[PDB]
Parts: structure tokens; sequence; C-alpha cells
């Protein structure tokens, strides 16, 4: 399949992502590394991602998340769940069983299997922040480990978050690497220690 662009594009609304401050305790379930621009998370656990805008986009704006393989040799392959997890019957009633990325706690979620590129993505309406908040948080879940055989096969992925109009035109784009693993805290610490040493 054709490779969706990963180029950062803040756009006219100044679209940026934010992440909670987490540490590297071995018990942590999701932890973001600013140095690596990389989220480390466990399978099927909440991954909060904050949407920040400098100006409010118009009604009908949407927020799409899509995984792509980070390495050039794998970029043209659609990111999918492994057959074992696809068949394990763990859906929430809406997410197709093959989709890696789910959204939890959103009544207006839509799951797309692109009719032409076969890529999967998950989209929700953009909602402005509520009273007292400065950003909007989406709760993602990743439904396979990076190591799953027949799925990610130990290959790193990026998540691309796009702000789009109702018709799919690009308003903004950001991305971050993801590792889905048993012990995100240890893996983040190891990768950061390797980076800094
Ligand atoms: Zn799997």
């Amino acid at each position: 399949s054709s490779v969706p662009s990963q180029k950062t594009y803040q756009g006219s609304h100044g679209f940026r992502l934010g992440f909670l401050h987490s540490g590297t305790a071995k018990s942590v379930t999701c932890t973001y590394s600013p140095a690596l621009n990389k989220m480390f998370c466990q399978l099927a656990k909440t991954c909060p991602v904050q949407l920040w805008v400098d100006s409010t986009p118009p009604p009908g704006t949407r927020v799409r998340a899509m995984a792509i393989y980070k390495q050039s040799q794998h970029m043209t392959e659609v990111v999918r769940r492994c057959p074992h997890h696809e068949r394990c019957s763990d859906s929430d009633g809406l997410a197709p069983p093959q989709h890696l990325i789910r959204v939890e706690g959103n009544l207006r979620v839509e799951y797309l299997d692109d009719r032409n590129t076969f890529r999967h993505s998950v989209v929700v309406p953009y909602e402005p922040p509520e009273v007292g908040s400065d950003c909007t948080t989406i709760h993602y879940n990743y439904m396979c480990n990076s190591s799953c055989m027949g799925g990610m096969n130990r290959r790193p992925i990026l998540t691309i978050i796009t702000l789009e109009d109702s018709s799919g035109n690009l308003l903004g784009r950001n991305s971050f690497e993801v590792r889905v693993c048993a012990c995100p805290g240890r893996d983040r610490r190891t990768e950061e220690e390797n980076l800094r040493k």
C-alpha cells in the first residue's frame, strides 16, 4: 500500500500533541519518552494522548490515528494484528478484530478499512477542551505486542495523528513512535540509557 505521510504539519490551527509525565517504574503501563518521541505501553492498556491547538478548528473536524511501520523496508506493509490475537475474540463490540489501534471511552468512534489502500485507522470527532482544561485527551489502546508473530514481528511502528476536515482534507499532522511490550518502564529506561551512554 502507498505510504501515508508522517511529516509533522502543525497547520493553521497549531496542532500539537502532549503526553503525561511518567516515569520508568517497572509497574508502569504507559510511559512516554520525550527524548525518543516514543510511547512505551502494554497491550490493551490506556494510552492517553493530548490534542493541543492554538485556534479551535471548525465544526466537523475529526482526529484520525493510524499506525505505519517506521523502517523504510516495511513502510509499504499495512500494520495489522497478528492472526492469533485477531481470532482471540476480544472486541469491544465496535472495533474490528484485526485493528491494532482502538479508542476507548468515546461514543462516536469510527473504524476505517481503507477501500483502496487497505490501511486501518480509527477516527473520532474533534471536541474542544471543556471548561478548565486546555487540551483534549484521547485514550488509545494497542492490541498486539511489538513482538507478535504474524503481526508487527518486532518491527517498530509510528502512530500518525491527523487533524482532518469532515472530507479527509489535512489540517494538521503529528506522530510518535510506539513500542508495545510487557514492561514499558524497563524498556524505556534501557532505550534511554542506551541513547545517553
Ligand atoms: Zn498479537
